[PDB]
């Protein structure tokens, strides 16, 4: 598995950084091909550059290629597994649950479509108490997303203004700022200083243990007023799934992993949503043109009337296409999340050892210059086929692929959906800047991307 060979101690930093590390993997891939290794440190590391590489690992050597790879940081800032940082049984039993009880009718008579409507019909509430002035998104666009979890939790959403949720949605937001500090990259690849200066690390346990403690508080107060026949929320099935396995026993179902789950889906649904809704609408201001359309399609299929429903989006391929476009573009994840391999493997000649941590680019394939000729534009065209139809694309992948694909794959494109064309129903979008002058290019710090600081008017139609 061929790759630029280390320096003694400080590895491949030299050549990848700590910058827009998915930039010089791309580059380290014209040299060494699909399939190379790189060493954060003393750490190597197996890349998967092309579509046809990702597919072949994430794919056709699915369970292989299943495990989740756990960089020095992220070790030392976790104390439990709950889905995103598991392996083995633990993670395939909670993840089959998890994926059970997301299902749009898997948790009672209320769906997730209505849990999801009902915070459109709210976020549009906000937008409005704006009064149509100068606004930053990025607060009231973060709140949505961190709500609809509230909801499939808890069953109850809340007002926007409820400490509860400001000091959830506080502790998500000091989580984000700190794993998006460049220099965070420093401790991947000298896994030491995590000694040192374990400030950072330290707050990030804190800030987890303190959500982990107020979910407990929900969880006691579910296990009180539960009506096992009348499941409403994620707490409510995970309650009852323990029950079905009172007998059974060691379990992967306990209070604890109940805890470590419920932060896992506030953490990974949140954060990315919200910030793939910031950069749509920044996408909206910067084409006019595009937002007319969806403008138009929202106008002739769904009422100024009714609210926007799931329904609506087969008979809406300009909007589907344009928000399959914004997540194309601005490759949230370029590198997804870190895998593993799950056995020693034989792959494309190579040789793989057990627990060997793997790279997917994402963004190799996301930005693949044949299917999608101009891959650095922000095009509408590229899900669009001669006929105005959606054309989809098995390149499509912000969500990754195979064993391990975003749990919360649907409920994003619910939220997506639902939320732009709420806002586009009922708003136009006013940029103070004017749109030939700001820069829509994405702004990467270690292991994610996000937009430039912007501002809007919502103005009502
Ligand atoms: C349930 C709420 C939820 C929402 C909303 C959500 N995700 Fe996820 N996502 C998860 C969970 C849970 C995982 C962990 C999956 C695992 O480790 O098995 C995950 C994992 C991922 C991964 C890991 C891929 C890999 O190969 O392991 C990517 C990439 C990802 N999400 C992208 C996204 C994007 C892009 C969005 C929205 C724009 C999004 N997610 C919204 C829950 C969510
Ligand atoms: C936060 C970190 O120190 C590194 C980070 C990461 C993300 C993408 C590609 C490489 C490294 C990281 C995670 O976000 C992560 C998330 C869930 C489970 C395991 C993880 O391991 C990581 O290293």
């Amino acid at each position: 598995p061929p790759g630029p060979t280390p320096l003694p101690v400080i590895g491949n930093i030299l050549q990848i950084g700590i910058k827009d590390i998915s930039k010089s993997l791309t580059n380290l891939s014209k040299v060494y091909g699909p399939v190379f290794t790189l060493y954060f440190g003393l750490k190597p590391i197996v890349v998967l550059h092309g579509y046809e590489a990702v597919k072949e690992a994430l794919i056709d050597l699915g369970e292989e290629f299943s495990g989740r790879g756990i960089f020095p940081l992220a070790e030392r800032a976790n104390r439990g597994f709950g889905i995103v940082f598991s392996n083995g049984k633990k993670w395939k039993e909670i993840r089959r649950f998890s994926l059970m009880t997301l299902r749009n009718f898997g948790m009672g008579k209320r769906s997730i479509e209505d849990r999801v409507q009902e915070e459109a019909r709210c976020l549009v509430e906000e937008l409005r108490k704006t009064k149509a002035s100068p606004c930053d998104p990025t607060f009231i666009l973060g709140c949505a997303p961190c709500n609809v979890i509230c909801s499939i939790i808890f069953h109850k959403r809340f007002d926007y203004k409820d400490q509860q949720f400001l000091n959830l949605m506080e502790k998500l937001n000091e989580n984000i700022e700190i794993l998006s500090s460049p220099w965070i990259q420093v401790y991947n690849n000298f896994p030491a200083l995590l000694d040192y200066f374990p400030g950072t690390h330290n707050k990030l346990l804190k800030n987890v243990a303190f959500m982990k403690s107020y979910i407990l508080e929900k969880v006691k107060e579910h296990q009180e007023s539960m009506d096992m026949n009348n499941p409403q929320d994620f707490i409510d099935c995970f309650l009852m799934k323990m029950e079905k396995e009172k007998h059974n026993q060691p379990s992967e179902f306990t209070i604890e992993s109940l805890e470590n789950t419920a932060v896992d889906l506030f953490g990974a649904g949140t954060e990315t949503t919200s910030t793939t809704l910031r950069y749509a609408l920044l996408l909206l201001l910067k084409h006019p043109e595009v937002t007319a359309k969806v403008q138009e399609e929202i106008e002739r299929v769904i009422g100024r009337n009714r609210s926007p429903c799931m329904q609506d989006r087969s008979h809406m391929p300009y909007t589907d296409a344009v928000v399959h476009e914004v997540q194309r573009y601005i490759d949230l994840l370029p590198t997804s999340l870190p895998h593993a391999v799950t056995c020693d493997i034989k792959f494309r000649n190579y040789l793989i050892p057990k627990g060997t941590t793997i790279l997917i680019s994402l963004t190799s394939v996301l930005h693949d210059n044949k299917e999608f000729p101009n891959p650095e534009m922000f095009d509408p065209h590229h899900f669009l086929d001669e006929g105005g139809n959606f054309k989809k694309s098995k390149y499509f992948m912000p969500f990754s692929a195979g064993k391990r694909i975003c749990v919360g794959e649907a409920l994003a494109g619910m939220e997506l959906f639902l939320f732009l064309t709420s806002i586009l129903q009922n708003f136009n979008l006013k940029s103070l800047v004017d749109p030939k002058n700001l820069d829509t290019t994405p702004v990467v710090n270690g292991f994610a991307s996000v937009p430039p600081f912007y501002q809007l008017c919502f103005i009502p139609v």
